[PDB]
Parts: C-alpha cells; sequence; structure tokens
C-alpha cells in the first residue's frame, strides 16, 4: 500500500473559498498524529479550469490523469458535466464533486451534494399549495422541474413556469412578478442559482411583493448565502432547505478554526460566510481519506498518455461503501454515488421548522 | 486564391448507417455535377466513427479531424456528447453542421439542420383542443418541448401528466404507466419520444388491446415515416404526426429515383429501408455547405488552413457566417438559419390518420403557425 496517495483537484470559477477548504481540509487530515487515522500521507495537484471550453476541461483533466491521481476531486457546470464525468468514467478515475447531481445513472462520479426535490415536494404538499409561480434556471439540472412536472395533476398543482437563466435584464424579472400579482399570485418557489435568487428578491422588494400575503420557497442548500433580510422585514413568510447543522460538533470545530485562518493563505475563510459547497468539499476529503484507509486495512492492492485501470473499480467501490459523519451529517451512497440516509433541515421565517429525509418525509417541530 | 478542394470533417455515431450512405451519395452529386459554376472546386471529406459518446472518444475524433485541416465538420451528438463536441468547434471557430437534435442554447459555431419541434407541437394541441392529456417522454432530444409545455399549461387550460420514460427497460412498465391513465380517465397522449421507443410503446397498446378506438396518439418526432404504426391505425386510434420531408417535392424525387438504386454494398441502407428525415438532412447539409463555400468564392473571402494548445482559426467566424446566411431549397424544404444556427422559416406538414383514412391535415411555420388543409 503506498505511502501517499495522491488526488486530483479540479477548480473552476466562482470556486475560491472552496479551494481553501479543500486545502485546509487537506492539512487537517495530514497533521492528526494518530496513525490510524493517517497512514498515508494525501498529496494533491490542482488545475484551475474554464468549463465553457472542452479544450481547457479536457487539458485539465489529462493534466490529472498523466500525473497519476487515485481520485479527482472536482467541479462541473451544465457545460462540462458530461465532458468530465464520462471522461473520469471512460479511464476507471473516480469523480468526488460538490456539485449539482444528476437523476442519470452514471458510474465513477461520487455525488457529495444530496438531491433537493424530494424535499421541495414535501413541502409544497405540507403546505397545501396548489396554484402558484415556479421560477428556474437550469443550472443545477432537470430533476426539480421534471418531479413537478410529474406530480403536478394528481396533487393538484397549477404550475405557472417560468425559466429564468437567460435573463440579462432586471426589468424581464420586473415583468413576470407584475405579471404574476395580476393573476393574483401569492406564492413562489424560486429553483435558481443563489445569485440569480438574489436578483430576483431584491425586485421582489423594489416592486413591494415582500409583505404579508407572500411566500417564497426558495429551492437551494444555499441558503446562508441568499440576502433575504430585506425580504423578511417586510413581512412575507419565507421557506428555506440546509444540509449543514450549526449545532453539529463537527461544524463547530471546523468554524472554529477556519475563521481563524490567514485570510491571504486562505481567501475567504475569515469575512465571507461558509458555503455548503465548502462544507461538503471538506466532508468529500473524509470520504476520499475514510475509502483509502478502508483499502489499506483491506490489504487491496491500489497500484499507480489520456488520449493514447481495474484497481479503478475497487477505489469506486470504496468510495461509495463509506458511512462517515460529516459536516453535511450522516454520508452514505447509492451505486449511483447519490447519497442516501441524508437529512435535510428545513427552516421558515428565522427558525428550524422541520426535518425531511427519505423515508419519514417532512417532518415539522 | 481560394483552394481547388474543401476538405469537411465527417463525426458519425453508432445508428447512422443509412446517414452515412446519405452522406457520401450527397458528396458525390455535388462533384459530378459538370456545371463549373455549381461546382467551382472538389468537395473532399475525413470520416470518423465514434465508437461511443464518451469524452475519450469523441475528443479523439475531433482531433484527428482537426489535426487532418478541414474548413467544416459535418456530424453528430446526443445528450452526452453534445456540449463536449459543439465545445470543442466553438472553441476553435469551426462550424459544426448536424442533423442532431436542435439546442434552446444560444451557442455559436453550430449549424443545427434539424427545425425545432416545440411551436409545431404547442399550436397542435391549442388546434385540437386538449385539456387533460399524457405527456409520454424521454430526453434524448432535450427539455426544449417540456418547458414549453410547462410554461404554457396553465394559460391553456392544460392539466398535463407527465410521465417520463426514457429509462424503461422493462415493457411491462409501459403497461403500468397505460392502466394508470386509464385510471385517470386520459385518452390523449402527446408522446414525446425516440422512434425505436414509440415503437414499444405503441407495440403496448396493441398488445393489451381496448387503446385504439377512442385514443389520440399525437407523435412527436420528425421520424414519422419509420413509426409502426399499422396495427393501432387499424383498430380505430388518431394518430397525429410531423415531417419535414415532402415526398412530392421534385427535389426529393429525384434524390429518391436516384438512391433506391444505389449498390446496397456501397450504400448500405438505401434499397432496403426507408429514407429518415435525418438521411435526408444530411444530403441538405451538403447543399448548405456547398452553397456556402461557393459564396466564400465569390467574395474571395480567405478560406486558408483550419488539438489540445487555444488559437481560434481567423477565417472561422467568416465561414460560420457564409453558412448560416443560406437560403436554399432541400429535401426539406426551405433551408435559412438565424444567428445561432437554428432553421428559421421552415415547414412542418402535418399528417391525421384515423378510421376514416390518411391524410396531410395541414402545415405548420412560425409565421402562418398551423394552416389545415380543406
Ligand atoms: C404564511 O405562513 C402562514 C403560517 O405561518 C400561513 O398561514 C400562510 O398561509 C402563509 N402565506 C402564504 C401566502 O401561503
Ligand atoms: C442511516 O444513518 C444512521 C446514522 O445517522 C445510521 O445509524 C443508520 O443505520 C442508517 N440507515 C441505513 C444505512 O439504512
Ligand atoms: C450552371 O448553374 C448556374 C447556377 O445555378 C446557372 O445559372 C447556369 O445557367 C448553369 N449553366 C449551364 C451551362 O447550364
Ligand atoms: C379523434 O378525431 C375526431 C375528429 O376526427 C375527434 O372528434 C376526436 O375527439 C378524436 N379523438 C380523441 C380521443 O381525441
Ligand atoms: C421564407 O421562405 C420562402 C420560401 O419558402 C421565401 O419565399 C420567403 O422569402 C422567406 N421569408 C423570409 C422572411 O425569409
Amino acid at each position: 500500500f503506498p505511502n501517499t496517495i495522491s488526488i486530483g483537484g479540479l477548480f473552476m470559477r466562482n470556486t475560491v473559498q472552496e479551494h481553501s477548504a479543500f486545502r485546509f481540509a487537506v492539512q487537517l487530515y495530514n497533521t492528526n498524529q494518530n496513525t490510524t487515522e493517517k497512514p498515508f500521507h494525501l498529496n494533491y495537484h490542482v488545475d484551475h479550469l474554464d468549463s465553457s471550453n472542452s479544450f481547457s476541461v479536457t487539458n485539465a483533466f489529462c493534466s490529472q490523469f498523466s500525473r497519476g491521481v487515485y481520485a479527482i476531486f472536482g467541479f462541473y457546470d451544465q457545460m462540462s458535466m458530461n465532458t468530465l464525468t464520462s471522461f473520469c468514467g471512460a479511464l476507471h478515475t473516480s469523480f468526488v464533486t460538490p456539485s449539482f447531481p444528476t437523476d442519470a445513472d452514471v458510474q465513477f462520479v461520487i455525488q457529495m451534494r444530496p438531491a433537493l426535490k424530494g424535499a421541495i415536494l414535501s413541502l409544497l404538499s405540507y403546505y397545501k399549495w396548489e396554484k402558484f409561480v415556479y421560477l428556474y434556471d437550469t443550472e443545477r439540472g432537470f430533476s426539480v422541474l421534471q418531479a413537478i412536472m410529474e406530480a403536478a395533476v394528481q396533487n393538484n398543482w397549477q404550475v405557472t413556469a417560468r425559466s429564468v437563466g437567460n435573463i440579462k435584464d432586471v426589468q424581464e424579472f420586473r415583468r413576470i412578478i407584475e405579471e404574476m400579482d395580476r393573476r393574483q399570485e401569492k406564492r413562489y418557489l424560486i429553483d435558481c442559482e443563489v445569485e440569480r435568487i438574489n436578483t430576483i428578491l431584491e425586485q421582489v422588494v423594489i416592486l413591494g411583493k415582500h409583505s404579508r400575503g407572500y411566500h417564497y420557497m426558495l429551492a437551494n442548500l444555499g441558503f446562508t448565502d441568499i440576502l433575504l433580510e430585506r425580504v423578511m422585514h417586510g413581512g412575507a413568510n419565507i421557506t428555506g432547505f440546509q444540509i449543514v447543522n450549526n449545532e453539529n460538533p463537527m461544524v463547530q470545530q471546523f468554524i472554529q478554526r477556519w475563521v481563524r485562518l490567514d485570510e491571504r493563505e486562505f481567501p475567504e475563510a475569515k469575512n465571507a460566510p461558509l458555503k455548503y459547497t465548502s462544507a461538503l468539499t471538506h466532508d468529500a476529503i473524509l470520504v476520499i481519506a475514510e475509502a483509502f484507509r478502508y483499502l489499506r486495512r483491506q490489504r487491496v492492492d491500489v497500484s499507480r498518455d489520456c488520449l493514447a485501470w481495474s484497481q479503478g473499480i475497487d477505489i469506486e467501490r470504496a468510495l461509495k461503501m463509506v458511512q462517515v459523519q460529516g459536516m453535511t451529517g450522516n454520508i452514505q451512497f447509492d451505486t449511483y454515488g447519490r447519497r442516501t440516509n441524508y437529512t435535510i433541515d428545513v427552516y421558515e421565517m428565522s427558525r428550524k421548522a422541520g426535518y425531511w429525509n427519505e423515508y419519514e418525509r417532512f417532518v415539522p417541530f
């Protein structure tokens, strides 16, 4: 079993904090002196990439592949997802990611972020929504949209859906909101990226739709990065979802060290709030370390030019069989690398209103 | 000066045998014209077959064409390869000309030969005054139709029971969905699936029995002529279909007359299967490419030259523009493009089969919307 396990790191635009979290989590692993928790050194090589270009994506993947890595941690968007994950799959290198999960049956991808659709549909039912507005972008795929369409008639949901991910002129958001008001819509499900959600909620406040009698359900696990204070102060209801629990001691002990890091070596640790994707980045290193510790205890042989490895299968299986407690709670996977047996906490405005899991569905406090 | 030979790439996938025959045949038809105004340069190609839509296969095939030096690439993508392939083309300013499913997305360097279907579907749903209906779909052609239905449903009073069926392996699951839909009193189905999948669904309709008379199946796929619907039609179903090839069009007739006489060994699938609309689009792709390059020559445009360093080719933008500005008459009717390489000013013909008989019911275009024949 090698003394050093090397992993790749594939970072994109807008992942600076996660890159700091990645370096910090690797440091936390390596500086443990308990040699049962640290029986090998963890090394990485980072590449930064532009997703919109196959050349940059393929180049970064190939740079890691030729270097010899036992797994790749990284990020994708809609443009790069298939490129990156299909490369990993073809070469049997496991990709561990905090990026949006897929519905698709895919191999060699460990999807750290749990699916949100179940929790959304349970809360729509719990609140007895019938008429509602569905504002969405497609940057996290179509899983939520499809689940709503499958269930709508059977739940009597009358969904006015508006695709908003291509809107550049904020006046277009304003006209949609105005149109929805003339149809007496009070309830909005917003399935967008955090930055987009913030833009939409500012338009809500500008138009005065942030009073009592309106309800915004924000379908994004990035709840703590949403600027919703101004909406809350007007009296409208807000519902949100999180997978990081501030009362979890692992979260508390990470945060206490994290906020004290040097801003020069760890940008965005000290000023910016911790993104849930940075928590998932920490949790990715936990999963990788556990899998490789498992392989070593079982005496599995891990061994080790991209365009011109059956130890890959063993690594993938070891990754998917982990059961660990992380900043994002209980971490386990199914055979497609999807989180299973996870919990989503549900927030109302600023308190925790209940929780959601796959077996109990939504349980209100 | 303008080169005596223009070379294009060809990127072919699994299950594109007929289209590959149509590509070679259309290149032959271009090259064997003796009128030197219609043929001022030789058209050459280099073909790669993509053993998979995984990135390894796709990157190798793209890089092989790029190093060969091609002035444009004709080819195919699926959901797995679309972004990989089109982004490679886009980064190098090489235009990709394709009969594959179009996208909603604003992309550059992609000439999308296949017209969008969503407009015609929504017009026919309105024309028939459907309110309650079943939407059975797969995602192999993207989400454009699904999103358009969802955007319009409340304003049109559509009560749409959507079922995603593209992952079904066991045909009994199709039977269970139908039985579930019967519990909801459903008679009207919009089926937005690949042809093979549509044929499986309609076989289950026939095996069940009692799902023809009183039912209406709107088949949202331009591959109408490959759909096996005879047994459904004989039981009294209504069927609505869509096509972009008119067999009475003289360009189609003169192509077909030669096509069906080609040698089966050099041109597999020309004699033993009807012409797939994607094969017609493949022919039309070569028409578009020839016209664009004839135009570039007349304008004295510099077309000189043609992986993994990104350095776009300077001449690429001019080639793309020439491609997108064409206005030509093809097997798929009038061919024009918008700035994103989407077909514009195209016609979709609408077919109805009912127990009284079978006919062309009308046509659809963006400006006239749905026009019924008498
Ligand atoms: C806001 O929440 C309250 C209970 O907290 C609920 O009764 C009310 O209906 C909600 N508003 C809307 C528009 O649904
Ligand atoms: C789910 O997770 C809990 C830990 O929170 C564990 O005790 C339980 O056994 C797990 N259930 C499974 C694997 O089905
Ligand atoms: C050759 O084709 C051109 C372009 O359509 C046409 O205008 C011309 O009349 C043809 N010439 C002959 C000799 O047939
Ligand atoms: C079948 O077509 C006839 C018109 O020819 C129409 O009246 C009927 O509604 C259609 N059937 C269904 C189930 O829509
Ligand atoms: C649309 O196509 C027809 C031929 O089908 C052509 O006569 C007409 O000029 C075109 N219209 C536009 C707006 O380009």
